[PDB]
């Protein structure tokens, strides 16, 4: 009876990573000061190539992306608590993080603030001691979010956010997308509260993942479990989508708007 009740859903809560974004970081914006991009990510990624770091691995990524090919370094040398650094072109190069910057006493153009702000991770390319560029990365979107979310703005449903990352991504994501509500910080065992706390107006539906979310699937009105694949059964949740498209949840709730059993 779970498809038949998600008609009088009133509204959504979505879990944000992995469910309206892709769970993993890549490029958001390339900035260079007077210096191209395409030859900034070339270069970083040249750099980067030998990390195993999260966030050196999507610069890479990103340059295999654009079909940009790689350099070889030369007298390469990695920095703990910096970053990279190398010789291309008879220039020194180095990627590094904000940290090594500050330590360095480094004056941080005023926009890169405006990434730091939208909670982005950002890592500055230098020039021969001088900041060239900074390549900021983010755990991106989904294509079909914004979509997934205008559909269900269309027909009466609030859609709202949770997720324990910080507020500023929180932020970011919600005003890409236009929720009407969303909550950051929100350790795993404090989701099913705000489920509740929602539920105080709202017949509430919760989307995220079967094993992770239990908890939150199981506090909600309707529980949908999203991207649980042909392989593996979520067996608590009410509802299981076994593709992780999230404008699958407004076409549940049309049809069963428009049927009953």
């Amino acid at each position: 009876q779970a498809f038949e009740r998600a008609k009088d859903l009133q509204a959504v809560i979505f879990d944000k990573t992995g469910t309206l974004t892709e769970g993993r970081f890549g490029v958001t914006d390339i900035v260079g000061f007077n210096h191209s991009e395409d030859e900034l990510l070339q270069i970083a990624a040249s750099l980067e190539a030998r990390s195993e770091h999260p966030i050196a691995a999507a610069i890479v990524e990103e340059a295999e992306k654009r079909g940009f090919g790689l350099t070889e370094v030369e007298e390469f040398r990695a920095i703990p608590g910096k970053g990279v650094e190398g010789i291309v072109n008879g220039r020194r190069y180095m990627v590094v993080s904000p940290g090594y910057i500050r330590e360095l006493g480094i004056k941080t153009d005023e926009s890169v603030e405006k990434l730091k702000q939208q909670g982005k991770t950002v890592v500055f390319i230098l020039k021969n001691g001088e900041v060239s560029g900074v390549i900021a990365l983010a755990d991106r979107i989904r294509p079909e979010s914004r979509e997934a979310i205008s559909k269900l703005k269309a027909i009466g449903i609030k859609c709202m956010m949770l997720t324990g990352d910080n507020r500023f991504v929180a932020k970011w994501v919600a005003e890409e997308l236009g929720l009407d509500d969303y909550f950051a910080e929100v350790l795993p065992h404090e989701k099913a509260e705000k489920v509740k706390e929602v539920q105080q107006k709202y017949v509430t539906a919760m989307v995220g993942d079967g094993v992770n979310d239990a908890p939150a699937l199981a506090q909600a009105d309707v529980g949908i479990a999203i991207g649980a694949g042909t392989d593996v059964a979520v067996e608590t949740a009410d509802i299981v989508l076994v593709r992780n498209d999230p404008r699958d949840v407004a076409a549940i709730v049309e049809l069963s708007r428009k049927t009953y059993s």
